[PDB]
């Protein structure tokens, strides 16, 4: 992997979080018997103005920046527990990432951050298209040759569409991440190929998921602030960005990185956080209190195929950046037991999701408000 | 006897009459120091340009309301609580006052849209000249129009509500003994004074509660659908209207009817059922199936004093009327245990609701998707 | 021809100016589907069986009829309001009569519901489809169950690429009885065979659509109460259901109706109304009074191609059966104006909503809230 | 002068100053004949276990109290209104009262979640010993907490708010002045009371207005990042906060500030911003584009007495900070013609607010989106 240099594995799974993905997988694997494979990719457009002319090394930088967020799920996947699934790339013949050449004749007097988003959309809609890849059905990552104050960094999407955005620097390229010259080099690679590792990950579904208890000494999870850490255990000793065993659960029934083309149903639906949603119920709940924390245990009724359950505890304010998520799997009857728990948490009052996960890749989400103390 | 009063036609079950003594003794220690209310239930008679007040509207009302009033009194008594009721403005010689009101219109300028809206107009100017405020009472809006143009609504609150019916020619509780026929006028009068006992319901809050396994010789809830049976049991051989244990634990906190003027939260907020409500957080929530039923046990986390919560189960379709509600009085420490069925359900999916019931007159509801067989 | 399936007439002559709109709107339909995707989508229909409820006699080709009947009246109505014949396209066996999924499910009428038959009879239509290949989450299906009147569902819901409807089978219905007098009724299977065709509507996503002052002698609009209209000419006095204009511009980009297989934008999002909705703008609008109606003028800011602009007037209750609407085409700098009356209105306030309608089937809506009088 | 009073550092545009003329007349006319008002803006100082008062607290919060209030008062008259502002509770030296409450928590059981809700219910046992109710009045909460531990926020309505602040060591207005570092002891000082004056802003029921082209050389709007710059003219750093013209109109129906008993309609409510709402409808409604901005012109129907109208101008992103509004009055017709600007703007799509103000505090709101270029 050095070629693109490759990231380490800086953390391990807890015993239980590799025992709910195995089951995970049995079942989203019986699933999938039988069902078509997929061949989706995930795209690459590069999108220049009429005063902004493409960097120097954009298609070897970026071939590396790629290949490094595609090693870095594949092996934070298998970390987790799972198979090391990823998303594939376009290649060429010398195996090098294929990238889409978009230009917009506008000035960038003529832009702005809220247009950038949609202006460097729709070209790169056009383009794909030329090739017979529809924006709207698959996953696409838009390079913009804009600097921050007008350029778009942003993701969102869901488990068969999503868009990611991302703006290009002079030299932005993984190989930095080992530099600690001048706020710093690698810090620098860190941010923006770390924002873009994290975009990703919200045009495949993700909310955000911050670090707990469970994990103090994995680095900052992915969905969460990992976007700053992302890389910079390679310098200074740092503690890297993981991806959370709840977020690998959400993944693995998505899918680009599951390599099966299973279909949305019908009533698929968007709602308050990302993914798409179906109605769910439950044949029994249960929230018992414990120190600092919340035993969830219950029967969700399978009126679909289900694999996993994921609860996020949510502190009032802050988005949910200050959030933290506990993974559990599903038997073949719909049963789940789980613990999460804030230690020393004051702040009483405290929101609980709770995320069933369809093997269609829905989600059926609840939310419950909970009082919790020592 | 005078103006037909009804009888009680049920017995309360003995755990909803403990639980209602429980609540009643908690409603109590808060309402210790608390200034005593001099509210009432203001009537307004409403007259259109070529529609003159009908004969007897005066005598007629003074019994219609004192009616209702003693079934909310007696219903509340049946229920375990004191006989808590509206008060009514009378006048030197005990007779119901009622405020005359004119809107210049002719009932061919008028609609079933704009009926309420132009005739409440109508009651407010004529109340603040007495120096009443309809923004912050209850009312009973009688328009002096026919079926299809008048208006039949009820929608309210703890602290104000608006009630709105039309008068006829004889309407008079009398007539609940009446075997002739007009649908008979003993049936007649059932429909219309029950449909006034029904919304007056609403105006203070109450949503609508079907009936429920619980009660099969009770008669028909009134905020089901006891509007069509109230004061049947009087001819012929019916069951009659009944209070649900669940409407008199919500109406117990009303002013209106303990005569104690509370005040309410700055938070206290509208939402999808009638009432105020405010956020609430459960320390423990536990929903444990039995056959055709649930079991539904936990602790409240008490932000404010509260002294009672309600369950409802809900089928998908037909509104809130196929609803079933059991109550449940809270100790000292917000802990409840209830049992909710619904024998012989073959719908799969039902809606729990939860309305933990604050001293203060706000609710605080979750809902929960449910599965539910045998 | 079409006697055999007793095809109706068409009772009612289209305004002009809804004619020329129909026209321009197909004008800019045709070309965005220009070098699209031909469709082979067809309306499936799938008989369900229960254990103590066999297969009604004549089923097969009774519903060959109603199907038929049903097909070409859509096309008759759409062709009537300016557009081709569009309609949508049956699965036919050899002999051209109508291809009937059977499916069985092993359960007495007393295991069954109103809520639960509906899920379960679709259940057993997803199973018998995928048998054959046809993903019931991809397509557009009617489920004719074998179960009486308060137990069997009688539903239509859906959208531009995926709907199911509902009904009930009855013995020896058939639209050939749509001229008996004798009690079978002809009102019977006017309203049976009407709601069907009602409900096959909301599958196709179009809402409530009811009278208007600009079509009073054309019969009672399909969307609001034509379900108990339908054919009931031919039977004495009556005068049929009609299509409105604004429902024959919406079904025209549906790619059931037009034969096109256009793709759906990744922010189709479901709604308040029926249908799938995308964010839209306006670079003007203005709402102007008139003597009981009002001149809605403006220009839609054209993020992708759009056609025309439906608007909605409706009275507070009642749902949006009482509504009525006007439509206008777009030209292509998305510029509109129409007019919309309601003679005679006096409920002064008065909802509007306001639904331009894009080339890719989905619908950009907003709401005004309008004060409206002569 | 004791206080460090601010000056007033811009100047109203003449028809800003005529729309505050005619609100205040139609609002006079309201408010003939009804009650006046004694409400005051109480203070609360909250110290916790380990956490006692800071020195001079009463004197510093009696300079800082003061200057908000001579703040308003100043800015009100220079918008065009009296010199309105809230009253405050004086002991007999006319120094400002301040309730003492005490939390029995040290430290370390706190939480930027709980401190909030935890001294909010230790200001209400206080001020009930005195006879004044939080849950109808306005009030400041003064928190002995460091930053990350205590409160700054700030929410409510025109009849009730609470503001929550944290006391710091020597905090007073007269350090505005001070240039010596810490970073500046004046820049803390404008950051910490001109959060209070613009949290109590949000108590008063005023959502976030950013800067606008109409008043480029008049400093930041208090109600947008004017809480940094207030106080900045003083040391000569900047142009300071000013008042928005179009807040002024808001605050103008406020008891609080106009000394005037209104009464609350009952279905005031709150919505997506601050404030209680009332329905609203418009009997004609015109958005018709111009360079660079939007002439907004109609007719509301007064269902009430309304005094006036403000339009915001919303981008997508940055929530409301990034808006700009403009105020206009309403005659007595219903009659308003506004234009407003945002000059340069690329961003193509634009949100539009349009708040309707009505003489009891309540408003009406739409949304509208809108298209804007050049
Ligand atoms: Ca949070
Ligand atoms: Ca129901
Ligand atoms: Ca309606
Ligand atoms: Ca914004
Ligand atoms: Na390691
Ligand atoms: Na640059
Ligand atoms: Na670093
Ligand atoms: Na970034
Ligand atoms: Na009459
Ligand atoms: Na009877
Ligand atoms: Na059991
Ligand atoms: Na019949
Ligand atoms: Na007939
Ligand atoms: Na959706
Ligand atoms: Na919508
Ligand atoms: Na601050
Ligand atoms: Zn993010
Ligand atoms: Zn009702
Ligand atoms: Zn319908
Ligand atoms: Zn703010």
């Amino acid at each position: 992997g050095a070629e693109f240099t490759r990231l380490p594995v800086s953390w391990t799974v807890n015993p239980r979080d590799a025992a709910n993905a195995r089951a995970a997988w049995k079942t989203l694997s019986a699933y999938h018997r039988g069902k078509p494979k997929s061949s989706r990719k995930l795209h690459v457009v590069y999108v220049t103005f009429k005063d902004r002319p493409a960097l120097e090394g954009y298609r070897e930088r970026y071939d590396h920046i790629l290949k490094n967020i595609q090693a870095y799920y594949a092996d934070q996947m298998q970390a987790n527990g799972f198979p090391p699934l990823t998303f594939q790339l376009d290649l060429d013949e010398r195996g090098k990432l294929v990238i889409h050449d978009a230009y917009v004749d506008k000035p960038m007097s003529e832009m702005s951050v809220q247009s950038s988003g949609p202006v460097s959309r729709e070209a790169a809609r056009k383009v794909l298209a030329s090739k017979g890849i529809d924006i709207e059905k698959e996953h696409v990552l838009v390079v913009c040759q804009l600097p921050d104050g007008v350029g778009p960094y942003y993701g969102g999407g869901f488990s068969h569409q999503g868009t990611g955005w991302t703006c290009d620097q002079e030299g932005l390229d993984p190989a930095s991440f080992l530099d600690t010259e001048m706020v710093t080099r690698g810090k620098n690679a860190t941010i923006y190929i770390g924002g873009t590792a994290h975009e990703l990950g919200h045009s495949f579904g993700l909310p955000h998921t911050g670090d707990g208890w469970n994990y103090p000494d994995a680095g900052a999870s992915l969905m969460g602030h990992g976007n700053s850490t992302y890389g910079d255990e390679l310098r200074h000793e740092g503690k890297g960005a993981y991806l959370a065993p709840t977020d690998a659960l959400k993944l693995a029934s998505v899918p680009l990185f599951n390599g099966v083309e299973t279909e949305l149903p019908a009533d698929a639906s968007f709602g308050r956080m990302l993914g798409k949603y179906v109605p769910g119920s439950f044949e029994r709940l249960e929230a018992i209190p414990v120190k600092d924390g919340l035993r969830l245990k219950g029967r969700v009724h399978l009126t679909r195929p289900a694999y996993g359950i994921v609860a996020h505890l949510d502190p009032p304010g802050g988005s949910d950046y200050d959030s933290n998520a506990v993974g559990a799997s599903l038997d073949e009857k719909g049963e789940f037991d789980l613990t999460i728990c804030r230690p020393g948490y004051k702040g009483g009052f405290i929101e609980m999701r709770v995320a069933v996960l369809n093997c269609d890749s829905t989600r059926s989400m609840i939310t419950l408000p909970v009082w919790m103390d020592a």
